[PDB]
């Protein structure tokens, strides 16, 4: 079985169904006791917080779903009717990703996406019904940040105030998409430290305001 079977197995066991905060009180609890994993932060968790509550996104773009963590955690703090798409190349975190979402009753916010981000991000638009997007959340493969924004821009999906938000920029680490957002008048950039406690090292988010061409 996987990880993510494991910690959805978890999840059943020991949350309250239909309680988001419980669901990522009994991620964080497995992970931090039993089975580390990348994606789940308690601390890099209120970096999400607060800008999802700053910015009170309507449509946000996750890549990357891994157990479903993430998409729980930005999803509860969405606006009745705000949507999230979340995507997921491997089938099977894609479907523990449903079933932690139904568990925490936020099924009707989420909408997940199976395949690779460069071939779902040009569909977007046609398939999806998206215009523009309000915030991108990135936590897919490090070598396809940088890629992923260049394609996001010219397939006309982020707007003037759209937020990126990309976590684990130093560790494993991101040089070349940081040194583009930080560097284009296009974006407005704001770092985000942020301690992984159990490797003991300093890592972080990285913030991209885009400010259109
Ligand atoms: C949503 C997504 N798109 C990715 C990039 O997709 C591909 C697929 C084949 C080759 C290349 Cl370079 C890239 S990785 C990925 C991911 C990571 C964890 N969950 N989801």
């Amino acid at each position: 079985d996987t990880k993510e079977q494991r910690i959805l197995r978890y999840v059943q066991q020991n949350a309250k169904p239909g309680d988001p905060q419980s669901v990522l009180e009994a991620i964080d609890t497995y992970c931090t006791q039993k089975e580390w994993a990348m994606n789940v932060g308690d601390a890099k968790g209120q970096i999400m917080d607060a800008v999802i509550r700053e910015y009170s996104p309507s449509l946000v773009l996750e890549l990357g779903a891994y157990c479903g963590y993430s998409a729980v955690r930005m999803a509860r703090l969405l606006q009745p009717g705000a949507r999230l798409l979340t995507m997921e190349i491997n089938p099977d975190c894609a479907a523990i990703t449903q079933q932690m979402l139904n568990f925490a009753g936020l099924q009707d916010k989420v909408t997940i996406l199976n395949g690779a981000s460069q071939d779902l991000i040009p569909q977007l638009k046609k398939k999806y019904d998206v215009d523009t997007l309000d915030m991108v959340f990135l936590d897919h493969w490090k070598d396809r940040y940088l890629p992923d924004t260049l394609l996001l821009e010219k397939c006309g999906l982020l707007r003037k105030g759209t937020v990126l938000l990309a976590d684990n920029v130093i560790v494993p680490g991101t040089p070349d998409f940081l040194a583009y957002v930080r560097g284009s008048s296009s974006f407005e950039c704001t770092h985000y430290s942020s301690y992984l406690e159990y490797m003991k090292v300093v890592d972080g988010l990285e913030k991209a305001i885009y400010q259109g061409p």
